């Protein structure tokens, strides 16, 4: 039951983190106006240069929104 | 573009590094709170997130489960 306590505080660091960045995630969206012939591309260098620049857990999970969200542009473009 | 990969991946990195230090004392507290060990951390983290997500279930929670799991495996390892 103590699994739910923890469970909570986890829920509140997911929606806080959840709309934290979720703006930030669409302007670059926006200015990269990504298709699903570039998508791949895009993808793959921008991760390339994020993780040769240094690599940290909150940067995979930067990267993984990020690519979740470039997925549902692409799919509703 | 060309330059503009390095500035996404360079704002990408700047969102990962806020991120990554935003919530690591708060991940810290949560399991010297649970103590896990290396027979308790599959039930622990299990139960953890199957009542996490049936309270409902985004990316930004996706994402903190995750890290939870890592930072309960790095906790079990060194111990
Ligand atoms: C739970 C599974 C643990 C994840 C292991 C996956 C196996 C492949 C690992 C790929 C190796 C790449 C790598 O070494 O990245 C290093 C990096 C270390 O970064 P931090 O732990 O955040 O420490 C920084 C200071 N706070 O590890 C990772 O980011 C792994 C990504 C998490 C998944
Ligand atoms: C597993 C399938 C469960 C599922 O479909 O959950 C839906 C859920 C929808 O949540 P959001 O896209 O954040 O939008 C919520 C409204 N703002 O989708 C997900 O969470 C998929 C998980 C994303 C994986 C992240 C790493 C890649």
């Amino acid at each position: 039951s103590t699994m739910g306590q923890v469970g909570r505080q986890l829920a509140i660091i997911g929606d806080d983190i959840n709309r934290r960045y979720d703006s930030e995630f669409q302007t670059m969206l926006q200015h990269l106006q990504p298709t699903a012939e570039n998508a791949y591309e895009y993808f793959t260098k921008i991760a390339t240069s994020l993780f040769e620049s240094g690599i940290n857990w909150g940067r995979v999970v930067a990267l993984l929104g990020f690519g979740y969200r470039l997925a549902l542009h692409v799919y509703q473009h």
